């Protein structure tokens, strides 16, 4: 996250921490994820399709630090890694980028819901906020470009959605935003999602409640004039994600 604040894991309580196994014994975060029912964390394939054996991951729930524990967090193995097969990937763009980790503890249980551990809701079909809604994103990833390291806290910031009208104008993304997908950023170009932050949430106020609007997926650079963080748009994808949950 470029910019934003810090923040716990009290805030977005949803919120999964991924990493992965090396040949070595040596653990490094992938990416984000979000608790969407007690056994199940939904994500972005990209994280995954380079080593898609499911036995190499660690699933992390009540998670604020990157490299320490937090009190009350619960850690997992991922039972079932479910990538999109109608995944596919150019440049820039990432399509139907979208997975789901079925988790379980050593003992065989899923998650307990907690203070700091609880489930996000999914969208009602088809149904997005407004462009121009403020939408909140959280995730470990970079928070400049350039840094070699990731943030040891978690952090939060906030974008607002753009339509999809203005995010295939050419000099932002053209064609490679499609319907599927959902773009947001900040007016003054300041604050983003960035390397790291990838399958993380981004969520809205929808019907009164907060909803998985998003999932970070893409960009060109982070925080970048006329480069918004483009998103898995989780409203298109119901059929996809009951049907493999
Ligand atoms: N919201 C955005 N503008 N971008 C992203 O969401 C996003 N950006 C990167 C990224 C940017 C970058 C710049 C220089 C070198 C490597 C980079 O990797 C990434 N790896 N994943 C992402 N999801």
């Amino acid at each position: 996250i470029i910019g934003g604040e810090f923040t716990t894991i009290e805030n977005q309580p949803w919120f999964a921490a991924i990493y992965r196994r090396h040949r070595g014994g040596s653990v490094t975060y992938v990416c984000g994820g979000s608790l969407i029912s007690p056994c199940w964390v939904i994500s972005a394939t990209h994280c995954f399709i380079d080593y898609p054996k499911k036995e190499d991951y660690i699933v992390y729930l009540g998670r604020s630090r990157l490299n320490s524990n937090t009190q009350g967090e619960m850690k997992f193995e991922v039972e079932n890694l479910i990538l999109h097969k109608d995944y596919s990937a150019d440049t820039l763009a990432h399509h139907n980028d979208i997975a789901l980790l079925k988790i379980r503890s050593k003992e065989g249980r899923c998650a307990q819901p907690s203070r700091t551990i609880q489930t996000i809701a999914l969208p009602s079909m088809y149904n997005d906020p407004q462009f121009g809604t403020s939408c909140e994103i959280t995730g470990f990833g970079k928070e400049q470009s350039t840094d070699y390291l990731y943030p040891e806290q978690l952090k939060m910031t906030v974008v607002k959605l753009i339509s999809h009208r203005e995010c295939q104008q050419p000099h932002y993304y053209g064609s490679e935003v499609t319907t599927k997908m959902l773009c947001a950023a900040d007016p003054q170009w300041k604050t983003d999602s960035c390397q790291g932050d990838s399958g993380g949430p981004l969520v809205c106020s929808l019907q009164g409640r907060m909803t998985l609007t998003g999932i970070v997926s893409w960009g060109r650079g982070c925080a970048l004039k006329d480069k918004p963080g483009v998103y898995t748009r989780v409203s298109h994808f119901l059929p996809w994600i009951r049907s493999h949950t």
